[PDB]
């Protein structure tokens, strides 16, 4: 998909997400909030990685010690990793 679909994507599911501009060119940047509380998540695409398989790297191993009252939003978030792959 494209970078626009991600936001028309997080939109359905309500979630506030941001792109780049002319970062198209090279590498654009995702940028997830995982809780509104502060809790957000940072990640990117690279020419060896991407944001969906870099940010789907990152909660690939599973929901971390890092917060079992936000690990519901990890098992939603693979759902955007899904949606790129989306054709």
């Amino acid at each position: 998909m494209n970078i626009n679909d991600l936001i028309r994507e997080i939109k359905n599911k309500d979630y506030t997400v941001k792109l780049s501009g002319t970062d198209s060119n090279s590498i654009t940047q995702l940028i997830i909030r995982v809780n509104n509380d502060g809790n957000e998540y940072v990640i990117s695409e690279s020419e060896n990685e991407s944001i969906v398989e870099k940010f789907i790297s990152a909660f690939k191993n599973g929901w971390n010690q890092e917060y079992e009252d936000e690990e519901e939003f990890y098992n939603d978030m693979q759902t955007i990793t899904l949606k790129s792959e989306l054709n």
